[PDB]
């Protein structure tokens, strides 16, 4: 079956609404996609949703003949790793101890898929409330409920369903938990200081309200650090801050759900290293190919927490053990090339152009914003915005849609400044005809 | 970092209750695994908790040298299949469609993990059970029930645990919804045809009551065709018959979960063709690598389902695109071997082995049983159960508990008849030291 063909083999079968082309999985190369049918190269700033970090083929990767055979090794088979050991998963765990682990958190826990991880952390805290409450005297049939955000994206799996309100097509017919919900208050345009305080104390206001009325029975506050999936939206430090210290007086773990920002996007290991905000559990996936969570802080105060207690927490694979020896890889170039200081320095260089655009076409390119690689501006309408997109794909660049109103960038972690100005050169072409 | 070293290195991240070996990639084979550290061979009748067809390093696998290149192309990244198509990819599903396809079921959604499969079949009926009711002038936000077994075990994620009901380690302290359960009428050995038709009928009873006391709101009964990890626990196909014929009278979808059952264990593509009750919904993992769903029969009827309108299921990465090739390798040696023919053949003998053991042991070797190669017995105690499977694994056999008093093999297709003449020759001699 020929590339030709694919589209056609796969429509017997499934509904087939992704991209035109179809992927060359040889000649793609960096922040290139190939497509099979044409041969035409696509600038990529779209890395399969953001959960590439070096891009496609990445020379680290093809040229290491060691690295091959340990690869091949993995991929023969699908252990269980829930059961069975290796060294190929020890040498996994143990680099990403190294390169991403924060010292407050040192109970790691693996699984394949975003919404699970995110449901894992969940599960960490429900039980962790209930075992709390219980030590107090409290009802332990009490710590069931998570505190979350408007605009949040957690997943489509049974609880994350319950938090995911972004468009109403991924959660419509789908029975849900009844969780409180607060106003997200995150920076927009032509709002200073005292108005954003003003924002945030009314989010907190509801957040402390939710807490009174519920007592004992809200296991947890959940937050994107910046808000992908909704459009890219970014919250001020003294937001979270805020948020830290009231589930700390009502004994709620915080969680940061850090599957999109994760693994040095916004220029740190994690997003919330910039906040200065300490989770309990932070929830990964995407780049790190293999998903998970990472736990410590208050988790820790109870004893027989859900990390100690044989169990409580599984899955037959316990992640896959192709995606762990891709990532060990991965991890290593991203410490020997330093990775994160090059995604700071060339975050930088993408937003100073968006700024740029948004002065040469002022009512049109709204509320340019970023963190590291993490970039995105607004048009006026959804119309435009959707026109933009596809004026850009005729153009062979390729970027993703958010929200109502809103362009994403993601670019790999070893996107060139020629690059940049490559997709740069595209938008400026577009925008005369979208306007 | 070394073999010795394994257990160490996990321990100071993660919980390590698995396995004392640590699993040599390169020296294990068929039906044995080797422990990097002794050397020792190990008899597999566990096969990572049945998610092995064909065992470790199956030859067609490892000598095919232009496999060995597909696989590595797909290895090395990791695309969104869910957006981004490819030849590899379009050849997994036609192979999939052509060894295992029912022309009934021609929708195909593939998804990582077997818990998330199970929640997809879940999502699949809501949404069909909610069009269904409003197209008949019902409202719309009725259809978000699940009528399910005792004993089942459908996995462990926000929609499963409230499914899944084995030991009260899995679910205790997480929120579940409030759903229908009812007894499981599994054969147990001496009833005759009369007693299981009193145990089915009420079980049907128990069924009636929860469609008429919640009406228009089930949206499908789930089941395991044979319970796995509650105690291999078999139903009569007649169960199954009357069960399809009472979800069609309440509107309702019947999904059967095959995770366990499917891919040739049973001696067919699937348990529920052994068993002549045609599903809607099945969902499938394990052995199949990638995880999913095959959906059609009534399904089709609701014209705007969840397979025909963008956006109501997906993930980031629609399945592994490693497990994807692997697993289409294995289904072209299952079905060029005749490894289906095989596993009736093989389980036969098994079952005929153990047979044998319960004549020779009365009182210790409780309702030999199985369909295939998915065979079990069960001791008069849990901690009979317990010591055996620790006798055997001082032995170098590897086999599985379930429930409170059952050992379970789970062999490969691939497991010849010398190999389930040493598991016997295991547990004749363990079963001395026992008593
Ligand atoms: C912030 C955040 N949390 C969880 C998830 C879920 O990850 P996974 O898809 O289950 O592996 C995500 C995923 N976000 C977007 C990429 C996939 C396409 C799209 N979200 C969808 O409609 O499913 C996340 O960003
Ligand atoms: C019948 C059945 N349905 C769903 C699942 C869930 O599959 P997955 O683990 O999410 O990929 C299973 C899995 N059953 C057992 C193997 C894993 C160990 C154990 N069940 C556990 O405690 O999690 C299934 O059998």
């Amino acid at each position: 079956t020929t590339p030709d063909r694919v589209h056609e083999v796969l429509g017997r079968s499934m509904l087939v609404d992704g991209l035109d082309i179809v992927l060359d999985l040889t000649r793609s190369g960096g922040s290139y996609l190939v497509d099979a049918i044409t041969g035409r190269r696509y600038l990529d700033m779209f890395t399969f949703v953001a959960s590439s970090a070096l891009g496609m083929n990445p020379p680290a990767l093809v040229d290491d003949r060691e690295f091959h055979a340990e690869l091949m090794q993995a991929a023969l088979n699908k252990p269980s790793n829930s059961d069975v050991y290796s060294v190929a998963m020890a040498r996994f765990v143990e680099t990403f101890a190294r390169v991403l682990g924060d010292p407050a958190l040192p109970h790691l826990f693996f699984v394949e898929g975003g919404a699970l991880a995110v449901e894992n952390a969940l599960k960490a805290a429900f039980d962790w409330k209930s075992r709390h409450n219980q030590a107090h005297g409290i009802d332990p049939a009490l710590g069931t409920q998570v505190l979350h955000l408007r605009g949040a994206f957690h997943g489509r799996s049974g609880y994350t369903l319950s938090l995911t309100n972004t468009k109403p097509t991924i959660t419509a017919r789908f029975p849900k938990f009844d969780w409180p919900r607060i106003d997200a208050p995150y920076m927009r345009p032509g709002l200073d200081e005292p108005a954003m305080a003003a924002l945030e104390a009314e989010a907190l206001r509801q957040a402390r309200a939710a807490f009174e009325t519920r007592p004992h029975d809200i296991a947890c506050f959940v937050a994107e650090p910046i808000q992908g999936e909704g459009g890219d939206r970014h919250f001020r430090p003294e937001f979270f801050a805020a948020m830290r210290e009231l589930c700390d007086e009502f004994d709620a773990l915080l969680i940061f759900d850090e599957v999109q920002t994760g693994c040095g996007l916004t220029g740190t290991a994690w997003a919330y290293q910039q906040l200065d905000v300490a989770p309990d559990i932070v929830a990964f996936g995407k780049k790190t190919q293999v998903c998970g969570v990472m736990a410590g802080r208050r988790v820790d105060e109870v004893a027989d927490n859900v990390f100690a207690v044989p169990s409580r927490l599984n899955s037959t694979w316990g992640g896959n053990l192709t995606d762990m020896v891709r990532a060990r890889r991965i991890l290593e170039v991203i410490e020997a090339e330093g990775l994160f200081e090059r995604a700071v320095q060339h975050g930088k260089y993408l937003r100073a152009r968006l700024d740029e655009l948004a002065a040469d076409f002022p009512a049109v390119v709204l509320d340019p914003r970023g963190r590291g690689l993490m970039c995105a501006f607004s048009l006026p309408t959804t119309a435009d915005r959707d026109e933009l997109i596809r004026q850009l794909w005729q153009r062979a660049v390729i970027v993703l849609p958010a929200g109502a109103d809103t362009v994403r960038f993601r670019p790999p972690l070893t996107v060139s400044t020629a690059e940049i100005d490559a997709a740069i050169a595209a938008v400026r072409s577009a925008l005369p005809v979208v306007t």
